[PDB]
């Protein structure tokens, strides 16, 4: 069973698209997840953000880090009409800075806090 770091990778890493990938990565096989972001950068370059700019997370904890550069991301957002089993997503591609919460040793991303 998955570690938090493994779950982050299955849910967000990817070095219509959103309906296909959300199903493939087991996000919408048994529920419709409202939002999810996929990052199209190498895993090592996303893991490298845990030593970049320290910032407060949305919740006030301080183990969040913002990437110095923008990264290629796809945002998947459920339509207003979506209902399990027929989940449906609006796909938006963008190049944005990512903010991840990091934990562990090695200190690696375990939550996607935001893109900016």
């Amino acid at each position: 069973k998955e570690t938090a770091a493994a779950k982050f990778e299955r849910q967000h890493m990817d070095s219509n698209y959103c309906n296909q990938m959300m199903k493939s990565r087991n996000l919408t096989k048994d529920r419709c997840k409202p939002v999810n972001t996929f990052v199209h950068e190498s895993l090592a370059d996303v893991q490298a953000v845990c030593s970049q700019k320290n910032v407060a997370c949305k919740n006030g904890q301080t183990n969040c880090y913002q990437s110095y550069s923008t990264m290629s991301i796809t945002d998947c957002r459920e339509t207003g009409s979506s209902k399990y089993p027929n989940c449906a997503y609006k796909t938006t591609q963008a190049n944005k800075h990512i903010i991840v919460a990091c934990e562990g040793n090695p200190y690696v991303p375990v939550h996607f806090d935001a893109s900016v």
